[PDB]
């Protein structure tokens, strides 16, 4: 789940400093409720290194990384003062799956009782049964209930059967992954290759950070098949960081290499090369990420931080992309494709969960400004039906993580059929970001919370900005674009206005504290609002909230309304205003006493309804952002009132 | 909203026979609305009926028709023994979507405290506010908050400002409708015009039945701008104004289906139309419960028969041929189009969701499925080469009808899938199919859903009848249709097993119904049925979306129904079941009989027989229909008359 390794090559570090670096990396990767973690390093207290390289020591523990860090310093035999000019340490944090949390079942997994090979793994080996039986027939005894141990045992099998005494660490790993089936990200360490690391992935993210006070040989590592590698030019000193997430690297360096499926990256003599079995290469790029972005700060939870910082993340999404003087929108990621997109005949938005709601939330304005048909598909269903896709379709894939399975498989489906693919993602280097022809990084910052908050609103704004590009040549739409863009200009301050009503939301959370259901009703631009709000309250509050399209009430669902059923209705001053007034009269006529989220100046309804949240008025195709935030906050406060940890996931 | 009036010209009927006839006609229309009812007849207790037509009596009460039938009786002032040789009585049941269902807001409305003009109205007047102000200035006092009172107060304004002393009742009504906007179906009665009825319409149904032992003068009344329909040789005739054919079939099968702006009038027992007389293709048995306790139960258990009727004369199993006569002169042009759009509401929308996949498979065209209300809110792009389907049991749903006219304006080819011959949607569509499911009386659609399902499948079988590669697939499906009626009987034989399950859920507040693929519509339709008639908080959840939030709502106390069938999504649905169980859920599973795997590992299962994947949805939804039925009975509710709504939403 969380991989981190630190390789210091001719950068002298003490064992204390090394272990501190490993522990700190796991804290960046540790999320609420990780049960097992461990570290692997060179044991032995012989003065100076080189003699302590043939003693791999493991310290694994069941619990949080805090307990591990205490165990690290709770070692009487170890001396934390030895200095290593060259050393490789690896670490892992996990939520136990194949087995039960126990020190043995934690990572790293070892190849034997002397720890000749150890490995840390993210993923699942589907065929680990066949592999385990084979290794046992060849005489390898197992000790854990994990599929990872088969990896440690298999690499030693390849070593015990090597043809020459100097077969590379890379070759051994290559022979291992050939026998593996499923998804994996791996980092290997061995006494037979002191100071060397090998990292490889298949369907699981893995990256390498590099730092050196000296110039590096290149910024584009070429691939070697079965100048040519990265290394400090005029000196040896260099540091490498393997990790499954940039969060554990950004505080040490912002220069990273994203590995790809079946890449085998190896560090030999302090030099990094990337091998393949099959010119192309892997780029050393600069991440805009910052350590402060993955911290709670003064907020008591990541959910609270990411809700209340939405004035900032919205501004981050638009920076360098909008100009309110000449009313121009420039999404850099679509420069080399915007003209081709405009020659296509249909837009298909494919996503899961809240990302899908972002498409529902912008479907109308995309239809309005592109004038093309716009299909919005749930990825899982999109695949089940084998949806017809064509070469003149443009397919969008909305994914904060860029790794969701069904969305990624939908991407590959549409590529097979020759469609133009576009990514709306929030993770640089992710599978969906790489494999899409083009796209937009919404630049919302890392989303650490359990539920999507700023990602939904940054996706929202990103699609609106795209729609504004698609109509930049239409005279008849110049005024509509100005209205929308002046809405984006004012949007950050309007969000602050909504957040300032947090006290009113808590009063609503008190009303619904003891309730077991709540219907959220909306239509038009706010169909997505009531769907997203119902999902948030389900995911965070664990109560039965359901979004109901207002225009469907009189077709059945209205039967639920009575004096006891809590109802939240969204009524804004747009073209559907009178229709929403109609639905309100239908609810009240059946003893419903709903709460209404309406515009700040809607004096007509504020005097008729029980309780009303009064959000500020904005352009119709942006109101969804302002009207969903009270539902974000409502889920947060309800969960807190009930003693729940909003940063602790339940689905798992 | 239903209309019914009884005019017996020279056919002696006592005041008890007329009132019993008015109430009996409303009961035939009660399913179109049951929040209030009323009647309007002649008062006074004079043996000579001629000296009583100057006194109008209104009896209106809140509740169903049974509340009115008891209010009409046990009255100390109305002598039910007066013989009327000529009399006109109007009645009306109301679906109070707004305001209170009080007697004052019920119909017939009145023009003054003496009841000089009373009217019954079905629809909405879109400018009743401007008409109310004008009438209030001229000295007319209003009492109710309905839009129908503006029609009663206006016909008196045209009568108080007439040019000649003998302006026909038609002339007065003609001047009224010229000031009315929107849709309406009206039936007037006045003391100045004793026994004279006037029936006009505009966007609302309104027919006139006739019964007479004597020959009728003609069989095609000529419209005006050797003229009237009346008995030859004698005067005995009985008329039956009604907004539906079920209230007239019991007395006669000879009606006159008016058209928009046709002002029918019965003067001296002669029917004339200002500005056909066909036989009804309906039998009385089709609108009778028979041996069942409710119409819904009948219409569920008669699905084996209604499915056969939908295929009658259309599916030939000896040679595996499909021919839908309604699409004969259009099937070739439909194939040259580039997209299908299905537009409907509620259960009719689910019928499209249930057939979207197979339509995509056999036509290879894009298939977009739209909720009518949202389709209109977004101004969805439509083109000339679009084929737009409109699924409507009643053929009068406002939003579905608006979508039709919307698509027609953009030059799309429009196709109707309806169950009511001569309805708005059936007439205004270019072509279509009458599903021939028979009259549906229960508010909740049961046989209409499965008949729409089958009808869209038959269309798909036509669209691929020239593909060699699809021949075996067609035969597979058609064999499934041949076996479908008997498999429905097999499901119905499990009614008792369903009733037992109901006794284990009726006390619960919520139930989650989960499904994917072909059974996404099944869990959406079942959730809607349980909402509508049992008032449980039932929600359908696409199985593939569980891992994206909703799964957090599942615990050992949340009821869950899962649909796991033997199609290509079986392995994925087994994964969902495992997720639900990991969350401590104890789900009820609707699965296939041969699915011994699921049956063994689940204590509560409903085993339905196997069929073709694209037909299984018909068999999987029937248990949920029955479950909703039994749950409602256990909770003490009337399955035919659910609360807060009625059947057919003909007014938005
Ligand atoms: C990742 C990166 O270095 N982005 C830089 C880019 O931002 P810029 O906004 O110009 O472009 P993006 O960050 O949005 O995307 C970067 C590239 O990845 C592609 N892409 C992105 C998302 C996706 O889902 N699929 C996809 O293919 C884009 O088409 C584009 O070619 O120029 C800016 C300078 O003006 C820098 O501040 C940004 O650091
Ligand atoms: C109403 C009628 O007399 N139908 C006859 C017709 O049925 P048949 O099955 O041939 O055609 P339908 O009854 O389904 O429809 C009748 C006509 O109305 C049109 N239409 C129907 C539904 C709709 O929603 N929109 C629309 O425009 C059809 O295109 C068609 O032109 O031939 C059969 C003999 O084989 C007879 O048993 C049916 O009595
Ligand atoms: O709050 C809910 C979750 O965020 C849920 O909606 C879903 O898991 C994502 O929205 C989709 O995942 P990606 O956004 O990473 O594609
Ligand atoms: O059980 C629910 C009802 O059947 C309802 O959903 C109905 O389908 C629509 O309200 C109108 O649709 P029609 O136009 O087909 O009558
Ligand atoms: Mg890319
Ligand atoms: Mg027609």
């Amino acid at each position: 789940c969380g991989i981190f390794a630190y390789l210091n090559y001719h950068v002298p570090r003490t064992r204390r400093e090394i272990l501190e670096t490993l522990i700190k990396g796991l804290q960046r990767l540790e999320y609420r409720g990780y049960d097992s973690a461990g570290v692997g390093f060179d044991g032995g207290n012989d003065k100076d290194w080189e003699a302590n390289a043939c003693k791999i020591q493991l310290i694994k523990k069941k619990g949080k990384v805090k307990a591990l860090d205490e165990e690290v310093h709770k070692q009487q035999d170890m001396d934390l003062d030895i200095e290593f000019d060259v050393h490789l340490g690896i670490a892992h944090t996990r939520w136990a799956t194949h087995g039960e949390p126990s020190p043995v079942n934690s990572h790293p997994q070892r190849s034997d009782k002397n720890n000749e090979f150890i490995v840390i793994h993210n993923g699942i080996i589907t065929n680990y049964k066949d592999l385990k039986k084979f290794l046992e027939s060849k005489g390898y005894d197992f000790e854990s209930e994990t599929d990872t141990e088969t990896i440690a045992k298999l690499v030693k099998y390849m070593y015990d059967n090597r043809e020459s005494q100097d077969t590379s660490f890379t070759t051994l790993v290559e022979r291992v992954i050939q026998q593996l089936e499923g998804a994996f990200a791996l980092v290997f360490k061995s006494v037979h290759f002191p100071g060397q690391a090998v990292g490889t992935r298949r369907g699981s993210p893995l990256l390498i950070g590099v730092r050196s006070e000296h110039k590096l040989s290149t910024d584009h590592i070429p691939i070697l098949y079965r100048t040519t590698c990265l290394f400090p030019v005029e000196e040896k000193a260099v540091e490498y960081y393997f990790a499954s997430d940039a969060s554990a690297v950004i505080e040490h360096t912002n220069r990273v290499i994203f590995l790809e499926d079946d890449d085998v990256a190896a560090v030999v003599d302090g030099r990094l090369s990337i091998h393949r079995i099959k010119h192309p290469g892997r780029a050393v790029q600069t991440l805009q990420m910052e350590l402060q972005q993955i911290m709670k700060g003064n907020f008591s939870s990541f959910m609270q931080k990411e809700i209340f910082e939405q004035p900032e993340s919205v501004v981050n999404t638009m920076r360098g992309r909008v100009n309110f003087d000449d009313y121009t929108v420039n999404l850099g990621g679509l420069k080399d494709h915007i003209k081709e997109i405009q020659r296509c005949r249909r837009l298909i938005l494919i996503a899961c969960g809240t990302s899908y709601h972002a498409g529902v939330a912008t479907r109308q304005v995309l239809e309005e400004l592109t004038e093309l048909p716009v299909m919005v598909e749930l990825a899982s269903d999109f695949l089940d039906r084998n949806t017809p896709v064509f070469r003149d379709d443009v397919c969008f894939f909305l994914s904060q993580s860029g790794e969701t399975a069904d969305t990624l498989m939908g991407l590959r489906y549409c590529k097979e059929r020759g469609a133009l693919t576009v990514g709306i993602t929030n993770t640089v280097g992710s599978s969906i970001s790489r494999e899409t022809d083009c796209g937009v990084h919404i630049n919302a910052g890392p989303e650490i919370g359990v539920a999507s908050t700023k990602a939904y609103t940054s996706q929202f704004v990103s699609l609106v900005m795209f729609a504004l590009m698609m109509c930049d040549d239409r005279i008849s739409m110049q005024e509509r674009r100005k209205e929308i863009m002046l809405g984006l200009k004012r949007l950050p301050d309007l969000i602050k206005e909504v957040l300032s009503m947090d006290d009113e939301i808590q009063k609503l959370a008190t009303e619904l504290y003891h309730q077991k259901s709540v219907l959220i009703m909306g239509r038009g631009y706010h169909y997505a609002t009531c769907l997203e709000g119902a999902l948030k309250i389900k995911e965070i509050t664990y109560m039965h909230s359901e979004g109901i399209l207002a225009g469907e009430l009189k077709h059945g669902p209205l039967a639920l309304v009575d004096k006891l059923m809590p109802v939240i209705m969204i009524i804004m001053r747009d073209h559907t205003y009178a229709k929403c007034q109609n639905a309100l009269q239908q609810v009240v006529a059946r003893q419903g006493r709903p709460v209404v989220i309406c515009d700040k100046e809607d004096t007509e309804t504020i005097k008729n309804t029980k309780r009303t949240i009064k959000v500020p008025h904005s352009v119709d195709c942006l109101q969804g952002i302002l009207s969903v935030i009270p539902l974000q906050l409502l889920a947060f406060h309800l969960a807190v009132l009930r003693g729940y940890d909003v940063d602790f996931p339940r689905n798992l």
